[PDB]
């Protein structure tokens, strides 16, 4: 299953549309959790950013500890304990600004081996750039970078086609040029 864990500090009114467009572009059912925060880990005071690798490990631990949330009713509890990362993929939508060791920042990150991914609207929001709110733009961006990260969870790498969801954006302008679209090469792999 695919679970959108929407940190409620991100405007929860955007939750449902993001969930529905993620589901359409992935062509897969996506369940929405948007009634709670996910306190982040691995904060770096000099950077003023959070280590996304640590958050992702914490996310796996949370899933394993929370059968009552993520385990399908028809799934044995012991099977879930061993295999939750194969079956219940999670995308965390967090307000925190993210980095990884090799990068000044990231819009998101995936840990394919543990079936967990993360996207941060912190640099996707118009407001980060001193521009007025634009809910549709923010939905567009989260969907595109969210489907990207989730694609990784299914084994896809970065794509060369700049309009494809799997393309890796260097900046916000490149991200906005991506379309809600998996190219031919990527759809075959994703299937
Ligand atoms: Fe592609
Ligand atoms: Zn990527």
């Amino acid at each position: 299953g695919i679970h959108l864990f929407w940190d409620s500090r991100v405007p929860v009114g955007l939750s449902r549309p993001v969930s529905e467009e993620l589901s359409a572009v992935l062509e897969m059912p996506v369940s929405r959790i948007d009634d709670g925060i996910f306190p982040l880990e691995g904060f770096d005071p000099v950077r003023n950013q959070y280590d996304a690798v640590k958050v992702l490990l914490k996310l796996d631990m949370f899933r394993r500890r929370m059968p009552q949330i993520f385990k399908p009713a028809d799934m044995d509890l012991e099977f879930y304990n061993k295999f939750n990362h194969l079956h219940e993929k999670i995308l965390l939508v967090t307000p925190g600004d993210l980095y990884e060791p090799l990068a000044d920042f990231v819009f998101g990150l995936a840990y394919p081996k543990l079936g967990v991914a993360i996207v941060s609207p912190h640099r996707l929001q118009n407001e980060f750039y001193g521009k007025y709110a634009d809910d549709s733009a923010l939905i567009d961006r989260i969907v595109k970078e969210g489907a990207h990260e989730i694609g990784h969870l299914f084994g896809l790498g970065h794509c060369d086609n700049p309009g494809c969801i799997m393309y890796c954006p260097r900046n916000l302008d490149e991200l906005d040029r991506k379309r809600k679209y998996f190219c031919g090469k990527c759809r075959v792999q994703l299937n």
